[PDB]
Formats: C-alpha cells, sequence, structure tokens
DNA sequence: CCATGCGCTGAC
DNA sequence: GTCAGCGCATGG
C-alpha cells in the first residue's frame, strides 16, 4: 500500500462486507474512514481478519438481518467471484455462490449509504452478454444511485500483478455527485524481483520437475507484463513459468497445477511458487499485515482478495468527490 | 482437510 | 492463432 496524506473519508462510516483478508479495510481506513461493521463467514477468513483488526466477522450475510447493520456511509463489497469467472463454469445468478449482488442490494435498499464501493473479476463485465453487469446498473439506478463501472489492471496502479478486475462505484443520487472519476494510470516501477524473499526463505518451494519446456530465454530489461518463461506438464493453470523481471499472474483461490494459486517463476536459475509474504506484497498488502498460519489458507486468502493499492486510489477518488460542495 | 491435473472460455 | 484465468474435480 501507499501513504495517503489528505484523509478524505476522516470522519465516514463504513461496512465490510465479504470482508475475507480485509483489503477494503486496509484502503478506506488508511484513508480516515472507520469501519463499524464486517462480515465475512469463511472460519479461517474470520481469524486472520480477528488477528489484524481485533474482531471476528459476523457470518452468513444471507442470514443477517438487513435492519441489524449499523448506519454507515459507504458500503464496500468485493462478492464472490467464482460465478463469474473466466476460469470457472459461468453459471452466474443461477450459481449458490453468485447470487450475493442481491443481499448486498437488500441491505443498501435499508441503508441507503452515501456510496456502495463494489469489485469483482474482469469478466463480470462481460459474463452473459453483458446482462449480468446491466442487472446490477439497472438495480443500483433504482434504488436511487449512479452508477460508474470500469476494469482497472493492477500493473498500472504501481503493482507488479496483471489482476484485472471490475470496480463499480455508486453514489447516492440526492448527493448529485458528477465529478467522481476512476484513478489515472501511471508508470510501473517495481517488478516481481522487486517483491522477492531472500532466497534462504523460500527453498522449500522449489519444485525440480523433469518436464520442464524453456518456450523463452530470460530478459535483461524489467517489462510492465506477464513474460512467460517456460511451461511444465501442459502448461494448463499452475503449470507456467514466468519471468521475475515482468509481472505477477493473477493469484487465484482454488487453482491448481504443481504452482497452484501463485503460478511459476523463474528465481536465481531456480524454479518456485511465491511464498504467502510474497502473495501479500503481489497483493500490495503491507509487511505488517499478519498472514493467517495456514499457508493453504493464506494462498486462498490472498488468490480471493484485492490489490490495496488500487482500492486506495478510487476510495481517495471518492473522498475527493464527496467533499466538493461549493456554495 | 491438502494437493494437483485439468480443460475449457474468453480476450485479444 | 497465442495465452492467461478471485475455477473444478478428484485423489488421498
Ligand atoms: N454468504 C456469505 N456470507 C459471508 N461471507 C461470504 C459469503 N459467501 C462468501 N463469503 C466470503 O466473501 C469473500 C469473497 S472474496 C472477497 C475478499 C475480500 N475483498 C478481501 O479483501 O480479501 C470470501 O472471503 C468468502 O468466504
Amino acid at each position: 500500500m501507499i501513504e495517503i496524506k489528505d484523509k478524505q473519508l476522516t470522519g465516514l462510516r463504513f461496512i465490510d462486507l465479504f470482508a475475507g483478508l480485509g483489503g477494503f479495510r486496509l484502503a478506506l481506513e488508511s484513508c480516515g474512514a472507520e469501519c463499524v461493521y464486517s462480515n465475512e463467514w469463511d472460519k479461517y477468513a474470520q481469524e486472520v481478519y480477528e488477528m489484524n483488526f481485533g474482531e471476528k466477522p459476523e457470518g452468513d450475510i444471507t442470514q443477517v438481518n438487513e435492519k441489524t447493520i449499523p448506519d454507515h456511509d459507504i458500503l464496500c463489497a468485493g462478492f464472490p467471484c467464482q460465478a463469474f469467472s473466466i476460469s470457472g463454469k459461468q453459471k452466474g445468478f443461477e450459481d449458490s455462490r453468485g447470487t450475493l449482488f442481491f443481499d448486498i442490494a437488500r441491505i443498501v435498499r435499508e441503508k441507503k449509504p452515501k456510496v456502495v464501493f463494489m469489485e469483482n473479476v474482469k469478466n463480470f463485465a462481460s459474463h452473459d452478454n453483458g446482462n449480468t453487469l446491466e442487472v446490477v446498473k439497472n438495480t443500483m439506478n433504482e434504488l436511487d444511485y449512479s452508477f460508474h463501472a470500469k476494469v482497472l489492471n493492477a500493473l498500472d496502479y504501481g503493482i507488479p500483478q496483471k489482476r484485472e478486475r471490475i470496480y463499480m462505484i455508486c453514489f447516492r443520487n440526492d448527493l448529485n455527485i458528477q465529478n467522481f472519476q476512476f484513478p489515472k494510470p501511471f508508470e510501473l516501477n517495481t517488478f516481481v524481483k522487486d517483491l522477492l524473499l531472500p532466497d534462504s526463505e523460500v527453498e522449500h518451494l522449489v519444485i525440480d520437475r523433469k518436464d520442464l519446456v524453456m518456450t523463452n530465454q530470460e530478459i535483461e530489461q524489467t517489462t510492465p507484463k506477464t513474460v512467460r518463461l517456460g511451461i511444465v506438464g501442459k502448461g494448463g493453470q499452475g503449470e507456467r513459468i514466468y519471468s521475475t523481471r515482468g509481472i505477477a499472474i493473477t493469484l487465484s483461490a482454488y487453482g491448481g497445477g504443481i504452482f497452484a494459486k501463485t503460478g511459476g517463476y523463474l528465481v536465481n536459475g531456480k524454479t518456485r511458487k511465491l511464498h504467502p509474504r510474497e502473495c501479500a506484497r503481489v497483493m500490495g498488502y503491507p509487511d505488517s499485515y499478519k498472514v493467517h498460519p495456514s499457508t493453504s489458507q493464506a494462498y486462498k486468502q490472498f488468490g480471493n482478495s484485492v490489490v490495496i493499492n488500487v482500492l486506495q486510489y478510487i476510495a481517495y477518488n471518492i473522498g475527493s468527490s464527496l467533499n466538493f460542495k461549493p456554495y
């Protein structure tokens, strides 16, 4: 994450739905906003959340009575994506874990926050010939909100990972917010190689497979793109190796393959997957964030999470729009 | 639970 | 064509 001088969200309360690791919490708090409610049903996720924020999030949002949720100014929600991801089945709203947006909508209908800040995978935008997105848009509008949506790639915001996510910012209509803008992209000055842990701390992650196929030579100059240096097996998900002079591929929650959830990287002559701390870093999490003790659970958590830096820029721009109240 | 080989969709 | 994806299924 980065340092935020002007705390644009000072005095604003927000809720952290589908909390996960609390990325939205890191982002909005860094802007001066106060978290007054969190909800996350996964046992282990609740563990890390509590480990870092000192409170356990409420469980199953589908059973939470909308009316019990504390009044708030900004509702934050990076809802489930398995039902929309390009990597899954794409069953959408007809999937058990694909109807959560309606719970969010049910909550908004009752508490009318000033802002609804949501996030989901890039494929969400084009899913089901845009109807899924349209549904969200129309739902937001009927609730009397503007709807601002855009896919932003983490690589354009200072983090070496090609995580393309759609962000939807909605402002309550009576606020007449006409100046909201998604942050402008800037040059990448950080690469995978710059976030790695010392070799001593990561030897156990080295996999020596006899089927490594060097598809491309390592590169001498750093580049803001994912450079595949080779595959293993059939080169499917979890079986591709990339240059550390480039950027990280998208971290995943239930990803498979020998380099599950992080992908392989050619490091100082060797081939290995990322360590949970490196995943923390690739997601913009500060080194002070305590990762969950179970590696498998930490890999999953980070793969489901958000890039803090991107949220901090957006969160700042939401605050800028809210503060412009001239006579 | 943890590990892994998918095996296809979508974006160009 | 080329190649990457907050995934799935199945083994133990
Ligand atoms: N019905 C439900 N009630 C509460 N939490 C739920 C839920 N269904 C899914 N979730 C949780 O919502 C999350 C979606 S992924 C969101 C990650 C979060 N943005 C972060 O910063 O890490 C997962 O942690 C999942 O366990």
